[PDB]
């Protein structure tokens, strides 16, 4: 059983959050990627914020899988028409470090991003940029990734919400018995996105893992991701 | 596309909410079942609060199913050791009225509660009382009901949370493409319940329906359910 | 050095709040005056909710009036054009009990309401009814009462806010050194009422007092006051 | 009759807020003074954020000082034992620009900071550093400044709250009729600071003024002030 709550990141979350890549706290929020003194986000950057304590995903001698829930708010600071690349919530082995930037969201490497058998990561992505390098929706989208940058299921993410300049609330749940991952993205306006898909953690990740949030950028400099709050709870 | 938000029920929600059975507003909240002048809940009562506007669940000539999300907070005013019977969120034909009280949660009739083919209702229940009349967990529980008072899937609901005297937050989502219903129950302490199950609305409900919240009581008078807030959104 | 916080009144505030007259808790709120089973407020009723623990207002040889701050939210459920009589925050001797209803706000008796030397109560009133019995604004108003139902200072209270059907936030502060009482009434719309006046508690109240909120009604039955939250802190 | 509300500073408040000195927005907040790429605050810096629209303070032949109320939250990011210099809310002529840093809080010049007749500024200061250059409390404090860096009235500000690492809420009100300025500083823990003092804006400021918040630093580099939200309303 694991749980934590960050109403904000004003306190010294140093002894509770592992910062990878560019990740760090900025004025009570988590800023995954670096910006210059002029507030302009740097190109090809990546960062991740992983919770220190590990999570018992499942048991082998019991085959019993754990359930978990996470909720976090984020703001997309967009100053252009081509924001990239987005952010993602994810689970990975405790020693997993930041990977490639750009379309890989700091989760995979260029060489194996499309090879599930060569990865150990499950994530829900909020993709603000359609990439031609591999198969994916031609529109902004939300998706569930199982050991691959190519989502197993996606949902269209409206630009009116992406460029809304409003605080979004992401909720992700997983029922260990049913083996179902669900994501709900909500905007203060009146729009909710719902995406669910069956996924068995036992065949995609080790018994013990860490949870975190990742973000990255490519050539454009029109986007900076900020996480305002974050809580999580898990039960075997 | 349908959506609404009730941060509270202080306003005159008369021209937006259909009250069934005992249901009504009480000091900014929805109180489904009646209590006396001494605050004591009456026995064998039932009540439902349905949103006026109908929701397009699915399309026949398109086979396309809609997705929706709902969130609401509730408080369990318990004054004894045997609180019953609980509450539930549900979807049913627009002309569906309150049914039997007690273990039926105002959703089914005594005679057909266990006969799916004789019902038109999908619900997520928060059952505070184990009934011997039909099969169900011997402990307090949360469940998904598909045209029957006998849940297709359940999750244990800890008494420490039920008798916590705290405001609970219920979240229910449905992905029309994946045909998955998910429920998350959260307590300000640090406990989250997650329950997901595949369910196809097309074979359980008509194209157009109404959403609502229901509650009922039996012989005991140790429980009074109050809904503090409620919002919903749906998209075809 | 006394302080307390009530984010709501869902818990059993029995062993912390002294209920006088009709006062009691109702669905997470404080309802000072009673209503029938039809939700209709009874005529000529009065009620007060005083915090159990007494507050040290001042001292003699020590010479040091205590400072305090209190904040609370309330809703005016109005169903007619003649709401009466309103509510008030007050300080009085620990053994002070509810007084007369109607225009006296449960704070004074009919025979001495206009005689300062015969009373022991300082209060901030939110008067929704202009009375001709004694001098007072011919319009709804907010006021500072020092041992009298006749305010020493008042501020007009716009009807657009009174019948707004929105939750109001009251803030009352007192600087024991400057001997100044300040009241600020705020509405979510965009209106703030400010009223300050010099007042020396030492010559109007005993060294030890209790703080509370009261309300009352007269002939009309168009108003029911509800207090949703309440907090207070003091320092000698 | 001017009013504005900033629940945060995530939006482009460019066409609503005049940034002076180092002031600017940082991740949804206002950062008055600059910090390097290492998050270290620069020495001897100053910045102010004034609301664009001017406020009508008072009139002559009309005789009617306007009343106003303002509320804002701020966080003191402290990394050392000598945080300086603090922040302040103020009113000054519309064309007033940032002044000297250090102990002057960006509000006065070194040569005239102690000369009321040479200044046009009324403010509430939150001084985290006792200066020996001029008379002031030998302990951290809150104060009301009338055309001088030497407060006419002050209140001790406990270090437990200053180094608390929690978000503080400041509330400032002014009754134009009573000519009374009141400040209330509140911490989520359970401490409220109250300070009131008589002040006539008519003899200290022009008929039209601008309101804002300022901050500054000296030699030490242990403090960085952040304003998370800010709202204000006024009425002639
Ligand atoms: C406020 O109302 C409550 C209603 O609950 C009163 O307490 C109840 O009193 C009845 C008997 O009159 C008991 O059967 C209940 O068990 C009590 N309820 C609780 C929660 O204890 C209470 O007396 C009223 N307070 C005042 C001052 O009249
Ligand atoms: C919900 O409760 C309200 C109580 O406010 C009921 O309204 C009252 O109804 C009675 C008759 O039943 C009238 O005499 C009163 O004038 C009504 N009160 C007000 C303020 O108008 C209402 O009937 C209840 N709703 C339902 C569906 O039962
Ligand atoms: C506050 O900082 C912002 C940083 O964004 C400054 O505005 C930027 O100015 C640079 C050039 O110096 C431009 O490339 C950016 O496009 C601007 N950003 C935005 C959002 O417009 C701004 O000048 C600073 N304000 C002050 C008073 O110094
Ligand atoms: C996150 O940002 C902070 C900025 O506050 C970094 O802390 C500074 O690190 C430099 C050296 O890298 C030190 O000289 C400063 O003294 C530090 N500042 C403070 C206030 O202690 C921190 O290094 C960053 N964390 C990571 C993992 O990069
Ligand atoms: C014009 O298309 C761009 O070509 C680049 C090589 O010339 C590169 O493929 C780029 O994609 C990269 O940047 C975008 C936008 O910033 C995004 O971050 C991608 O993930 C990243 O690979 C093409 O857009
Ligand atoms: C002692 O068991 C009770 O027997 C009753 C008949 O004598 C009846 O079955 C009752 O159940 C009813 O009340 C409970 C508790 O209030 C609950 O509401 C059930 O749904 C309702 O059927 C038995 O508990
Ligand atoms: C018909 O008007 C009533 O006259 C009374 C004397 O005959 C008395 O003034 C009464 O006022 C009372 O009711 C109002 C409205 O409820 C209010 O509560 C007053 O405080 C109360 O004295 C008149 O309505
Ligand atoms: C070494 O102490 C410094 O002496 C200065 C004169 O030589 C001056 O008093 C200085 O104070 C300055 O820095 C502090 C801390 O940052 C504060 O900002 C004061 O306002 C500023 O004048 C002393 O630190
Ligand atoms: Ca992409
Ligand atoms: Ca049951
Ligand atoms: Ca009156
Ligand atoms: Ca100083
Ligand atoms: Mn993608
Ligand atoms: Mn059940
Ligand atoms: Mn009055
Ligand atoms: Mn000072």
């Amino acid at each position: 059983s694991v749980s934590f709550t960050f109403p904000n990141f004003w306190s010294d979350v140093e002894d509770s959050i592992i910062f990878q890549g560019d990740a760090n706290t900025t004025a009570g929020t988590l800023q995954l990627c670096k910006t210059n003194q002029y507030g302009t986000p740097l190109q090809w950057s990546a960062g991740r914020a992983l919770y220190s304590d590990p999570v018992q995903l499942w048991d082998n001698k019991t085959e019993s899988v754990a359930s978990f829930y996470t909720e976090f708010t984020f703001f997309l600071k967009i100053t252009g028409n081509g924001p990239a690349d987005g952010l993602a919530f994810f689970l990975a082995p405790p020693d997993s470090d930041v990977k490639d930037a750009g379309e890989y969201l700091g989760l995979f490497n260029k060489s194996t991003a499309t090879q599930p058998s060569k990865n150990q990561v499950v994530a829900v992505e909020f993709d603000t940029w359609t990439n031609p390098n591999f198969p994916e929706p031609s529109y902004r989208h939300i998706g569930i990734n199982v050991n691959s940058i190519v989502s197993v299921a996606t949902k269209r993410w409206e630009d009116s919400d992406i460029f809304s300049g409003k605080i979004a609330t992401a909720r992700i749940s997983y029922d260990g018995s049913a083996e179902i991952l669900t994501v709900v993205l909500s905007y203060p306006d009146g729009s909710d996105y719902i995406l669910s898909h069956s996924v068995d953690m036992r065949q995609n990740l080790p018994e013990s893992v860490r949870v975190g949030i990742s973000a990255s950028t490519g050539n454009n400099q029109f986007l900076t991701v900020y996480i305002l709050s974050w809580r999580f709870s898990s039960n075997l």
